[PDB]
């Protein structure tokens, strides 16, 4: 109930919104059904529109105008944007020069540039190039400013996921906005676009920019807008904001605009109906640097231009329908799209079967547009699995797709040609990113990165400390001219053992056979040297990683490759190799097949068995340094080490001797040597979090050898790659992946034909940031390079995406 005879005289877009029953007048009142009666009249001024004509320059002031053209409105801040273009012979912004902005040109009594936020919902990156002739003001803060080709949305790429990872840094699965419409079963509510039950703060985690700001002193304008609030009222409305005194002035703002994407979703990503709503959105833009330049503040503020995802063609007669598959539909709620996600209708139905849905989804058409999975079998790369409103049950949908339960869901509910929603590394999701302002760069064009490092920046920005969250800090420095996140590298908690020798052959009982007995003091010494750590500047290229929890490990070097043993979990945490462009692969010998050898540096106690692998009769077992590619014939009995094994699935195998084979040799082929770092990954609680020792839900049948859920490899070569990997001038170029540890092949529908027809297109499904992998592992890489740490943090949160242009 709302008291709605109070009035918004002197209150019109009020910061501070006010406690029911009084009545509202911030720019969120229409939503709430709950401005004062007046909030019309007094706040939403249309008349006589938004410019400035020759006819009112020098006007009596008419308070009942939407903007003023009165000699005394610089003053009162509510001039209409063009009042100095019309009325005082001044260019609009869009027609002066470029000019570097070296240091922020504020007026008296501003303590910091102030930030504007300018979003754009549905504006897909390739309309900076393909809309640049009917977009001017946004093609010169591009050009003039900072800029990326693209940015990458966070999954789901709906807009509030997306829009709330912008404000917190967070993956959804930790804000909690997880999707568009969700249930959250502990609360047993539903969140909808529609309706009253999204305005309660309970499902919007972490802390967002703007209160990130009120809590540091820094004051906020409201960052949400009331749709019915047409967007020159807006701009009015923050630069009537800009125009408070000192302690009443917020230092950051945003602007939100529901185009292109309203259009889009009806006309398709560039249907011709598009050109309008761009034009539309640059002349907002235009009014907005021609109002700052009024204000003496477009050499002051910081801008950003933002989009939270892109669009994609997608039309009714592209779905797949779960009743062409499913017995039971009617047993099954999906929340639908260009994602799905399946529970039981009710929880009452004890006969309902995960297990029996995942079955009947699973490559069942030759061109089924869907993958189905178990939430913990996404792709580690889009940290979707780690809430209670995610579903168990996930449907990745091809682009250009829908899919939905029933037919008559279709057509009770063709329209639409456009929508998103789609992994985040398909290119037409991605969007935009352009800053322009005092402390970005000027003419600047950097690499595209993830929209979960921009809350870093803008706290950078507005000199706030950032809450914790999921953006690698320092990762975007080189935006930025000043006001650079300088981080120290995380201080190493566990220092390595270097055994030695300790252990005669027959201490070990582990059941393992090796044809290895055969037997000179030159190449004696060689062996000792090699074991010693003689060739671990060729093998650690970049120092060894560093382990950040507490543990017990070993390094064990080899001519080869070294590796960090870990006594805790019986395999290494890593395993560093280096391939040169003229690397020879070689086979497993016929007697060595079966081959597995005691490491005489490491107890019995503290090594893997071969009878619990005979015993086992799912698991077999790999090696992280692959036989292929020993370096001769003696350095190949090294591979064999019981330190070098690993638990397999055979159907793992099948892609793991495949990479080892083939695929590494063809990188090194292409990328002139590559260093590779391999190893395990234990994520039983899908929190993309290294687990503890107790988190560890399967071990090798009556063993303590526990199983990986995923096996990594990160993939580092010279960018320059006329230089060779292992001797590198300058900037590095890396690619890595985190393939989970499956029983089976299900997830590759075409997995009966040959490994080179499958197993790559598993792998870049499966790509990774070298980020991703430190926060599975409790490791630190790259830790000796003579490059800048901010560089190097760059390069980790790098992702190799596989799309092309
Ligand atoms: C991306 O960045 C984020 C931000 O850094 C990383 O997320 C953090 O991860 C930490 C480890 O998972 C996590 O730490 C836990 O915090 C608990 C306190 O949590 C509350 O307070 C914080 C601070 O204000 C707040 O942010 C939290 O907000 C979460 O929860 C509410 C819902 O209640 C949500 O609205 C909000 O969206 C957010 O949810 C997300 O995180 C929770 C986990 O907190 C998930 O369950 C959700 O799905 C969603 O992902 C909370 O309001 C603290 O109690 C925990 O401590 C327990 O566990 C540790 C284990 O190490 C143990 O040592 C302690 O003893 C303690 O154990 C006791 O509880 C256990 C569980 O009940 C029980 O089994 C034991 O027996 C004990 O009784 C823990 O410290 C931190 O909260 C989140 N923060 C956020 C914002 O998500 C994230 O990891 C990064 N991602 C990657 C991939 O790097
Ligand atoms: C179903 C549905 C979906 N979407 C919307 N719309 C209403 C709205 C109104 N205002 C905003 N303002 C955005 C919020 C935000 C967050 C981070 C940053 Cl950096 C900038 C901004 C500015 N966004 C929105 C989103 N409504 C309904
Ligand atoms: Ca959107
Ligand atoms: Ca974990
Ligand atoms: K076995
Ligand atoms: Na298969
Ligand atoms: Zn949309």
């Amino acid at each position: 109930w709302t008291a709605t005879s109070g009035s918004c005289k002197g209150r019109c877009f009020e910061l501070q919104e006010v406690g029911p029953p009084d009545c509202r007048c911030d720019n969120l009142c229409k939503s709430y059904s709950s401005c004062c009666h007046d909030f019309d009249e007094l706040c939403l001024k249309t008349a006589r529109g938004w410019e400035c004509t020759k006819d009112r320059c020098g006007e009596v002031r008419n308070e009942e105008n939407a903007c003023h053209c009165s000699e005394d409105c610089l003053s009162r801040g509510d001039c209409c944007t063009n009042y100095q273009v019309v009325c005082k012979g001044e260019s609009h912004w869009v027609d002066d020069d470029c000019e570097e902005i070296k240091v922020p040109e504020c007026p008296a009594g501003f303590v910091r540039p102030p930030l504007i936020i300018f979003s754009v919902d549905g504006f897909r990156a390739s309309y900076m190039k393909k809309g640049s002739k009917v977009m001017p003001n946004i093609e010169k803060l591009r050009s003039c400013g900072t800029h990326a080709p693209y940015m990458r949305p966070v999954y789901p790429t709906k807009t509030f996921p997306n829009l709330y990872t912008l404000a917190t840094g967070l993956y959804p699965e930790s804000h909690g906005i997880v999707g568009n419409s969700m249930y959250d079963p502990v609360f047993d509510a539903s969140f909808h676009l529609r309706g009253r039950e999204k305005f309660n703060h309970r499902w919007w985690g972490g802390q967002p920019l703007w209160i990130t700001a009120t809590k540091q002193g820094v004051r906020a304008g409201t960052f949400f807008w009331s749709v019915s609030i047409p967007h020159e009222r807006r701009i009015l409305t923050i630069l009537q904001w800009l125009s408070l005194p000192d302690n009443e002035r917020p230092s950051v703002y945003a602007f939100y605009s529901e185009q292109p994407d309203f259009s889009g979703h009806k006309y398709g990503p560039f249907g011709p109906e598009m050109t309008n709503p761009l034009r539309e959105i640059d002349k907002t833009v235009g009014q907005l640097m021609d109002g700052l330049k009024q204000l003496r503040l477009h050499r002051c503020v910081n801008v950003i231009f933002v989009g939270d995802h892109g669009m994609e063609d997608v039309t009714c007669d592209r779905t797949e329908f779960l009743s062409n598959y499913l017995t039971n539909v009617d047993d099954i709620t999906l929340v639908p799209g260009t994602l799905g996600r399946i529970r039981a209708k009710s929880i009452n139905n004890s006969k309902y079967d995960p297990k029996t849905i995942i079955a009947a989804l699973t490559c069942k058409k030759p061109d089924q547009h869907f993958k189905p999975y178990m939430k913990q079998h996404l792709p580690k790369r889009l940290h979707y699995a780690n809430n209670r409103r995610i579903e168990d049950i996930h449907l990745l949908v091809d682009r250009r797709w829908h899919v939905a339960r029933k037919p008559l869901d279709v057509y009770k509910k063709c329209f639409f040609q456009g929508d998103h929603g789609f992994d985040n590394k398909v290119n037409s999701m991605q969007t935009v990113f352009v800053g322009y302002g005092p402390t970005f760069k000027y003419r600047t064009k950097v690499p595209p990165f993830e929209n979960i490092e921009l809350y870093n920046v803008m706290c950078d920005l507005l000199g706030l400390k950032p809450a914790p969250n999921n953006g690698t800090h320092g990762s975007l420095n080189h935006l930025l001219r000043t006001n650079t996140f300088r981080p120290t590298m995380p201080d190493e908690v566990s220092r390595p053992n270097y055994p030695g020798i300790m252990y005669l052959q027959s201490e070990f009982d582990l059941g393992c056979t090796c044809d290895d007995k055969v037997e000179n003091k030159l190449e004696e010494l060689n062996k000792r040297l090699h074991t010693k750590g003689s060739t671990k500047e060729r093998h650690l290229l970049y120092g060894r990683p560093a382990v950040l929890y507490r543990t017990s490990y070993d390094i064990l070097y080899h001519t080869d490759f070294e590796s960090g043993y870990s006594e805790i979990f019986l395999m290494p945490l890593w395993t560093s190799y280096t391939i040169s462009k003229q690397a020879e692969v070689s086979s497993i010998p016929e007697h060595l097949t079966n081959c597995v050898r005691p490491d005489v540096r490491v107890s019995p106690g503290f090594s893997q068995n071969c009878l619990a692998y005979k015993n086992d009769k799912q698991m077999s077992y790999g090696f992280l340094f692959p036989p292929y590619l020993s370096s001769s014939p003696e350095a190949k009995y090294d591979a064999f080490l019981v330190t070098n094994m690993v638990p397999m699935y055979p159907a793992f195998k099948r892609v793991w001797a495949y990479f080892q084979r083939v695929l590494v040799k063809k990188y090194a082929s292409e990328r002139n040597g590559v260093n590779v770092i391999s190893g395990p990954i234990f994520d039983y609680n899908y929190d993309g979090l290294r687990d503890t020792e107790d988190e560890i839900k399967q071990y090798v049948e009556g063993s303590s050898i526990p199983v990986p859920t995923h096996y990594y490899s990160i993939i580092t070569s010279c960018l320059d790659f006329t230089q060779p990997a292992d001797k590198c001038d300058g900037p590095l170029s890396v690619s890595s992946f985190i393939l989970p540890h499956r029983p089976d092949n299900d997830e590759s529908c075409n997995s009966s034909e040959d490994e080179s027809k499958w197993v790559e297109e598993l792998m870049k499904m499966h790509t990774a940031r070298v980020r991703d992998i430190e926060h599975l592992t409790g490791l630190d890489f790259y830790r000796k390079t003579s490059r800048s740490y901010s560089e190097i943090l760059t390069l980790k949160t790098y992702l190799h995406t596989y799309e092309s242009e």
